[PDB]
């Protein structure tokens, strides 16, 4: 019997089979009901006649009925499996409450009748995907950014940092600044294009000011882009200005500190002991960390932030968009992991609190 790895995100569901090198299903974490309900991409196209909702906010599940619907659709329509024949690894946000996590367990067992499940912290899986059990994870997704410092495979809860700004915000901002340029991107259809420009053409500048200086001088940083109506459009300084929001959340009117600073502050909240280890083990995770240049930029910013003698390293795996899912695939496939599943039997005996004595 194969295991299913199912990574729930604010914006995207990543789901598939343990042992695969990537998720078979990737789709909007969206439920739509009329103004008898619809999931993912169907929900989006039919948004004119539905109330679209997000069951996961900032990585935390907040609407249980819609989450149930998401999972149903995942098992039955996306992966086309019988959930009662498959151990299921689910993933969770950092600092997910005990009540939440227990509720996930109950639903799997009572609603979906799985024979076994597990719940693993997403940052741990990412860090595990990179062959590490110690380090600090920057997980930037669609709806939230976390810094998660992990030591010997255990996340340090007092040092976790949250920044309420990620992918969907960068998309909205890119819409906004392209519209300043002279285009118009206001409509949902137009949001999807901006999303595609963003993932294709954006990048983090090594020195921000210096980049504006180059961009206000020549075409050397401009790129063309062809639209779905056939129109070609020039995009210039908007390429590095959009992802710069990650370092300067004040660009979208946010008081919060940037990702370099939140990373730094996270490490600062840890033992001197292990602070040295975290610095040489910054691992970047999630769709929003995909920008070219992101590695070097973070590299630089931590260097100027941290003691001058300190050795610092940033790890950006090519596949880090699904590296949480991948970590799950490796984990759920291991010889030794097989003893860690919470079986339906163990659940009937213990109840949902059993879920907490995990290692991941
Ligand atoms: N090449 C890319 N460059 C920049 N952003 C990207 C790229 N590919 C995907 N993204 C963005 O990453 C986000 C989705 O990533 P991910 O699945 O890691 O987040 P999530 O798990 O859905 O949300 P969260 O982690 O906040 O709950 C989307 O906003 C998407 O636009
Ligand atoms: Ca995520």
């Amino acid at each position: 019997t194969t295991a299913l790895v199912c990574d729930n995100g604010s914006g995207l569901v990543k789901a598939g089979f343990a042992g695969d090198d990537a998720p078979r299903a990737v789709f909007p974490s969206i439920v739509g009901r009329p103004r008898d309900s619809y999931v993912g991409d169907e929900a989006q196209s039919k948004r004119g006649i539905l109330t679209l909702k997000y069951p996961i906010e900032h990585g935390i599940i907040t609407n249980w009925d819609d989450m149930e619907k998401i999972w149903h659709h995942t098992f039955y329509n996306e992966l086309r499996v019988a959930p009662e024949e498959h151990p299921t690894l689910l993933t969770e946000a950092p600092l997910n409450p005990k009540a939440n996590r227990e509720k996930m367990t109950q639903i799997m067992f009572e609603t979906f009748n799985v024979p076994a499940m597990y719940v693993a912290i997403q940052a741990v899986l990412s860090l595990y995907a990179s062959g590490r059990t110690t380090g600090i994870v920057l997980d930037s997704g669609d709806g939230v950014t976390h810094n998660v410092p992990i030591y010997e495979g255990y996340a340090l809860p007092h040092a976790i940092m949250r920044l309420d700004l990620a992918g969907r915000d960068l998309t909205d901002y890119l819409m906004k600044i392209l519209t300043e340029r002279g285009y118009s991107f206001v409509t949902t259809a137009e949001r999807e294009i901006v999303r595609d420009i963003k993932e294709k053409l954006c990048y983090v500048a090594l020195d921000f000011e210096n980049e504006m200086a180059t961009a206000a001088s020549s075409s050397s940083l401009e790129k063309s882009y062809e639209l779905p109506d056939g129109q070609v459009i020039t995009i210039g300084n908007e390429r590095f200005r959009c992802p710069e929001t990650l370092f300067q959340p004040s660009f979208i009117g946010m008081e919060s500190a940037g990702i370099h600073e939140t990373t730094y502050n996270s490490i600062m909240k840890c033992d001197i002991d292990i602070r040295k280890d975290l610095y040489a083990n910054n691992v970047m995770s999630g769709g929003t960390t995909m920008y070219p240049g992101i590695a070097d930029r973070m590299q630089k910013e931590i260097t100027a932030l941290a003691p001058s003698t300190m050795k610092i390293k940033i790890i950006a795996p090519p596949e880090r968009k699904y590296s949480v899912w991948i970590g799950g695939s490796i984990l759920a496939s291991l010889s030794t992991f097989q003893q860690m599943w919470i079986t339906k039997q163990e659940y009937d005996e213990a109840g949902p609190s059993i879920v907490h004595r995990k290692c991941f």
